[PDB]
């Protein structure tokens, strides 16, 4: 069970991982339903990065501890992205609703709330367009 220090060190490289595959998809994808997507993505997680980055110094008085291919030489950009995009999303919806029953903190619980809502839409979405396109 996640605690909201634990939470905050796996989820922010979590974060930052979707982030940078996304910054790849604004000159790599040609699909403008994922760019629109990737401009979203990169502009709620980033803002959530800052959001934790700042609680967890204020709650823990120290900052946050520091801790491809298929993806980069790609040809087909779009279905590998959401390839790997589906299940990493589903991993922090997952570890969102985990931390969710634990936490005691209103920031923590809300974040979790929007964690979980705007991850879960974009799987949803992300799913009929693999379907639609690659079906
Ligand atoms: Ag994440
Ligand atoms: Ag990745
Ligand atoms: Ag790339
Ligand atoms: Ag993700
Ligand atoms: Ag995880
Ligand atoms: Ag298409």
């Amino acid at each position: 069970q996640w605690t909201d220090q634990s939470f905050i060190e796996m989820m922010t490289p979590h974060h930052q991982d979707a982030i940078d595959m996304a910054e790849m998809a604004l000159q790599k994808a040609e699909h403008p339903e994922l760019k629109k997507l990737a401009r979203n993505i990169i502009r709620d997680q980033e803002r959530e990065i800052k959001e934790m980055k700042t609680w967890y110094q204020q709650w823990f008085k120290r900052p946050v501890p520091a801790l491809l291919d298929a993806l980069a030489t790609a040809q087909n950009f779009d279905r590998e992205f959401i390839r790997q995009m589906i299940p990493h999303h589903q991993m922090a919806v997952m570890m969102a609703s985990n931390l969710k029953t634990n936490t005691e903190r209103p920031e923590m619980d809300k974040l979790m709330d929007d964690i979980i809502r705007s991850q879960s839409a974009e799987i949803k979405q992300m799913k009929q367009w693999y379907q639609n396109w690659y079906g």
